[PDB]
């Protein structure tokens, strides 16, 4: 079961902007968006692959658990964050493209493309270069699938240790308070077109969960922030947090 609200477009175009919001609620079983055709539309994307590639890393034990340090390359890069020892957890707070960069060398092709196929991700394309597929290669997933794959990992259901799954989930910890809790991961994409930007998780209540995928157009990087505040205000909307 799916319905369409196209109320929430409104959340879009107050700021001039276009996108899809795509909510899952896991008791109810039942699908909520304000566009259906924009919802399974296919994206890159981006580093809302850091989900599955540390996932990956975890299992074939390229990463030895959340501890493990990756240091700094010594090479000067414009995102200041970036220019510094890293761990898993760090790694994904702040979307560091190099360290997950050695993590798909070290994964290697064959695996990588092995593995996205158990998790029936997206359309399991690689093609492109093995540091940069999820950049500027083939692979692609819709908004929908993501919910999708972000329902398994919350059941420990995809082809990976449980011990795998809790630590990435422990890693896309978001936001926490007396109300929620928030696990998700953003995501930019720009070397393709159209340019867009991803957020993708969900929000566990008391007695319920309820999945999300949002993407939206990204012209520039002065918008980022909306990721996050246009699903907030459709959360709040339905009245899923105050
Ligand atoms: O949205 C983020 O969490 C994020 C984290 C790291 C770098 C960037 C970024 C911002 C502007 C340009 C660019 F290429 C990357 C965004
Ligand atoms: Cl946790």
């Amino acid at each position: 079961e799916w319905q369409e609200n196209k109320s929430w477009n409104a959340h879009f175009t107050e700021h001039k902007s276009q996108g899809v919001v795509v909510l899952w609620n896991e008791n109810k079983q039942q699908g909520f968006t304000n566009n259906l055709k924009r919802a399974n539309q296919a994206f890159l994307p981006a580093s809302t692959f850091k989900i599955p590639n540390s996932l990956i890393a975890l299992d074939l034990g390229v990463v030895k658990d959340e501890h493990q340090v990756f240091k700094w390359d010594g090479q000067t890069r414009d995102i200041a964050t970036w220019n510094r020892d890293h761990n898993l957890i760090t790694a994904m707070k702040y979307s560091v493209v190099p360290v997950y960069q050695e993590f798909a060398r070290q994964i290697g092709e064959a695996r990588m493309s092995k593995m996205l196929h158990a998790f029936d991700y997206g359309n399991e394309d690689i093609s492109g270069n093995v540091d940069s597929f999820w950049l500027d290669g083939g692979i692609r997933i819709s908004a929908t699938e993501q919910i999708s794959f972000l329902r398994k990992l919350y059941h420990n259901k995809l082809h990976v240790s449980e011990r795998s799954q809790r630590i990435v989930k422990q890693a896309m910890l978001t936001e926490a308070n007396g109300d929620y809790i928030i696990r998700a991961k953003t995501g930019y994409s720009t070397r393709i077109e159209p340019k867009i930007g991803w957020w993708v998780g969900w929000v566990e209540l008391d007695d319920n969960v309820w999945f999300f995928a949002m993407n939206m157009d990204m012209p520039t990087s002065d918008g980022l922030g909306l990721r996050q505040a246009i699903t907030k205000e459709v959360l709040k909307q339905e009245k899923i947090i105050p």
